[PDB]
């Protein structure tokens, strides 16, 4: 297809993100003198399905695919490079006078827009967190999208036996029954909002992941962050409803943040 390109078009550089994303490298697309990111493979079929799914997604707030090398090993997935790294590091290291409350709303609006798109297009993310959001110039935020999966909105995924989850971002039904859906993404988005409001604090601070589920069962939820508007905290708490069906849609979340962002600018 039009996505296929030569490996020789790319000059490979160093591993990006301190190697936290696995085999993702900085690279140069020589034709365009352009810094790109490249995912390589050091299981093959799973990797090739990733490349296939990314061909289908197009949204200003999801990392854009640029090309693939899928004819012969080693395989490449070539994607745009996000200059300011991940949102977690960005928020932790930022000038808070620049990255103010209205900017926090802007970033939340961008992420919910990408998620509304996936919701509409029958996709599920399954690993939403600040570490998996990426930052460009002028507070542009794009959701990392290697592992996106096809799943009709409403339908459920059951994880493989012995699967390990990032517990503090993981919905109760996922933790107990390995069940994932667009509503578990909504839960994770709530934890992401908490990350944003606190400028990259670790969720449930001081609480060992092994004790999180039992807290959630007894109706414990994280406290409202300092300086966080109650209307935003209300959305967080709605995302953390025990029953997946009680949680709002990403369409509703995005509408809420759009309204709030527009009012904050005015
Ligand atoms: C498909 C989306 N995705 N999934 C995993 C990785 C990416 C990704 C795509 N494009 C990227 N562009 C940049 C980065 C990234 C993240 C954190 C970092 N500390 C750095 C970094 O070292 N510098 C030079 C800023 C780079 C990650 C990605």
């Amino acid at each position: 297809d039009k996505w296929e390109m030569e490996r020789t078009d790319i000059t490979m550089k160093h591993k990006l993100g301190g190697g936290q994303y696995g085999e993702v490298y900085e690279g140069v697309w020589k034709k365009y003198s352009l810094t790109v990111a490249v995912k390589t493979l050091k299981e093959v079929e799973e990797f090739l399905k990733e490349a296939a799914v990314m061909k289908e997604i197009k949204h200003p707030n999801l990392v854009q695919l640029l090309g693939v090398c899928t004819r012969e090993p080693p395989f490449y997935i070539i994607i745009e490079f996000m200059t300011y790294g991940n949102l977690l590091d960005y928020l932790r290291e930022c000038n808070r006078q620049e990255v103010s409350a209205v900017v926090l709303l802007y970033m939340a609006t961008q992420i919910s827009s990408a998620m509304e798109y996936l919701e509409k297009k029958n996709f599920i993310h399954r690993d939403l967190a600040a570490r998996n959001c990426l930052v460009g110039e002028n507070h542009l935020v794009k959701v990392a999208d290697f592992g996106l999966s096809r799943l009709m909105t409403g339908d459920t995924y059951t994880a493989h036996a012995g699967a390990k989850f990032p517990i503090k971002w993981t919905a109760p039904e996922s933790l107990a029954y390995n069940k994932f859906s667009i509503k578990s993404d909504v839960w994770a988005f709530g934890v992401l909002l908490w990350e944003i409001a606190t400028y990259g604090m670790s969720p449930y601070p001081g609480i060992d992941p092994s004790q999180v589920y039992e807290l959630l069962e007894k109706d414990y939820r994280m406290e409202r962050p300092e300086g966080c508007p109650e209307k935003v905290y209300e959305l967080m708490r709605a995302c953390w409803q025990w029953n997946p069906s009680d949680r709002p849609s990403f369409a509703e979340i995005h509408q809420a943040f759009e309204t709030m962002f527009q009012e904050s600018s005015i």
